[PDB]
């Protein structure tokens, strides 16, 4: 019997910030006054971009006040143009606590759309550009083992330019930035840029600008205490296409991008997705170690090369990864086995709610029975279709079971 998915209105995107769909301004190899500094960095960023227009609601959010998400965009771009002029570019940026801002920060069965799993073939590809550090992964404290070391390495070239690790690196920064400025600042309306920093295949060292946070008064006495936010998100996706994946945002259409492309230059909008959101200090804390994920899926690696060396007598890491008894891979390649393992991981982070808390313990259990029954020839779907709700990555895990199951 195949697990039963709720019918309804398409579900809709919950991540925290964009995934595939984001947009970055960037500078190469920055070196002006002040770089590193957030603030100074964002700046930069804004001023590469010269497509700037009068800005205006292309898809507005259908239970929101729209013309003061409308109203925020045009006072971020006015209080940096305020910046551009104090001949000292202060570290911060406190916005003014203005009627728009303080609406925004607060002063149903759902069906499985398509684009959660696109969201997820897009997590598993490589990008041109390097996230982290040849020894990023791994804590240890003393030196790594020869053996450790080479998994360790073989891994990271496989990752490390992987759309997942931007992700992974994206929800480190602004995790970090906000949770501090939750801390530092706790009364202020704390402008907060979305940054992430890569190095090209060159070599050249990049920063990037995704868009910008602001955060809400923060006196977060408790774990679970929330910080409200609005998130504006630079695009080049219309949501127009799928305005069922958009239902908790305002979008705006905010400039035009000139760009290169298969059939020559070509001049494509740019618009802004707004929304307001929360987070917690727990939250906040398992967002800056999203660079787990990487130790975990690597972890999962080298399960599966410990058992090939218990049975070979030998170890295996260079058979393995070199792929040289197994005689292919499913996925097509080991490079692709670790971008998918990695993504899952980062997914789980990504979209983590007690209805994937539930869904993977149970299914779990309903996939060991079914495995016992197959070799060797309700109640717990109670358990897992309970937690088939309206979420679009457990939705799309179920999907997933049950294709495991027809098989
Ligand atoms: Cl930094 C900034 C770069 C561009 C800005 C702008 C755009 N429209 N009005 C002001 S502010």
């Amino acid at each position: 019997r195949p697990l039963r998915l709720p019918d309804g209105p398409p579900c809709s995107q919950r991540s925290k910030f964009l995934l595939m769909d984001a947009l970055k301004l960037s500078i190469e190899d920055p070196s002006h006054e002040g770089e590193g500094i957030p603030l100074y960095d964002a700046i930069k960023c804004m001023r590469t971009f010269f497509g700037w227009k009068e800005p205006n609601v292309v898809k507005p959010h259908e239970k929101g006040i729209n013309p003061n998400y409308l109203l925020s965009w045009k006072q971020v771009l006015a209080e940096l143009q305020d910046i551009e002029n104090e001949e000292k570019i202060p570290r911060t940026k406190n916005m003014k606590k203005t009627s728009q801002l303080k609406w925004a920060l607060g002063e149903e069965l759902r069906s499985l759309a398509s684009w959660i799993q696109n969201e997820f073939n897009k997590a598993c590809e490589l990008t041109d550009s390097s996230w982290i550090e040849l020894d990023e992964i791994g804590e240890d404290a003393a030196p790594i083992e020869h053996i450790a070391s080479m998994r360790r390495n073989y891994f990271t070239a496989e990752v490390s330019h992987c759309r997942a690790t931007e992700y992974i690196m994206k929800g480190v920064y602004i995790n970090t930035a906000l949770l501090n400025a939750s801390c530092a600042a706790m009364d202020d309306f704390q402008l907060i840029p979305m940054i992430s920093k890569c190095r090209t295949k060159e070599g050249r060292r990049k920063t990037n600008l995704y868009g910008f946070i602001i955060k809400g008064r923060s006196h977060l006495r408790n774990d679970t205490d929330v910080v409200n936010f609005v998130s504006m998100e630079f695009s080049l996706t219309d949501p127009r296409l799928e305005p069922h994946k958009w239902e908790k945002y305002c979008v705006l259409e905010v400039g035009d991008m000139l760009l290169r492309s298969a059939i020559g230059h070509v001049s494509r909008p740019m618009f802004l997705y707004v929304r307001t959101n929360g987070t917690s200090k727990i939250k906040m804390k398992w967002g800056m170690e999203m660079r787990r994920c990487l130790l975990q899926s690597l972890q999962q690696i080298e399960s599966m090369i410990e058992a090939e060396s218990s049975v070979k007598e030998k170890d295996m890491t260079k058979e393995f990864f070199e792929n040289k008894s197994p005689k292919g891979v499913e996925e097509g390649s080991i490079g692709k086995v670790c971008r998918t393992l990695l993504a899952k991981s980062v997914f789980n982070s990504l979209y983590a709610s007690p209805q994937l808390e539930g869904f993977s313990a149970e299914s779990r259990k309903l996939l060991l029975i079914v495995q016992a029954l197959r070799d060797n020839l309700g109640g717990l779907y109670e358990a897992i279709e309970e937690c088939l709700i309206n979420d679009p990555w457990v939705l799309l895990n179920a999907s997933w079971f049950n294709s495991f199951l027809t098989h």
